[PDB]
C-alpha cells in the first residue's frame, strides 16, 4: 500500500517556470519549446515492490520502473543519461538525478486531489500540476 495515493492516471493542468528549469538543466532552444508545449499523461502504478513512472506525450513518451532507494540508469526526456535514485521521504517520492557532475532533484506530492510535481536545479524551481485524467 506503498504509494497507493499516487497510482492512477494523471494529465498535466499547468506549468509554472518550466522553461528556466529547462534552460538550467542544460535543454537546448529547440527541445525547450517543443517540449514546453506538452501536455503529458502520467501513469503510476505498483506491483509488489516496485513503483512505474510512464509518461505520454506528443513530445516523448518514457518509462522508469524502480525499487525505492535502489539506484538505477534513465535516459530522460531530453535525452540525458543520468543515474537516478527514487526514496519516500515523508509521504513525498524524492527523485534524484546525477549525469556529469550535475545534480536535480524532483519531489512528487499528493495536495488534495492534485499530484504536484517540483523540479529543482540550483536555485530554480519549476512547478507542475496534474489532476486525475
Ligand atoms: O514535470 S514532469 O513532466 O512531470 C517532470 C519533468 C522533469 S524534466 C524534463 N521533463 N521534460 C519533459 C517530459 C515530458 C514532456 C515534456 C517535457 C524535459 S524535455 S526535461
Amino acid at each position: 500500500h506503498m504509494c497507493d495515493a499516487f497510482v492512477g492516471t494523471w494529465k498535466l493542468v499547468s506549468s509554472e517556470n518550466f522553461d528556466d528549469y529547462m534552460k538550467e538543466v542544460g535543454v537546448g532552444f529547440a527541445t525547450r519549446k517543443v517540449a514546453g508545449m506538452a501536455k503529458p499523461n502520467m501513469i503510476i502504478s505498483v506491483n509488489g515492490d516496485v513503483i512505474t513512472i510512464k509518461s505520454e506525450s506528443t513530445f516523448k513518451n518514457t518509462e522508469i520502473s524502480f525499487i525505492l532507494g535502489q539506484e538505477f540508469d534513465e535516459v530522460t526526456a531530453d535525452d540525458r543519461k543520468v543515474k537516478s535514485t527514487i526514496t519516500l521521504d515523508g509521504g513525498v517520492l524524492v527523485h534524484v538525478q546525477k549525469w556529469d557532475g550535475k545534480s536535480t532533484t524532483i519531489k512528487r506530492k499528493r495536495e488534495d486531489d492534485k499530484l504536484v510535481v517540483e523540479c529543482v536545479m540550483k536555485g530554480v524551481t519549476s512547478t507542475r500540476v496534474y489532476e486525475r485524467a
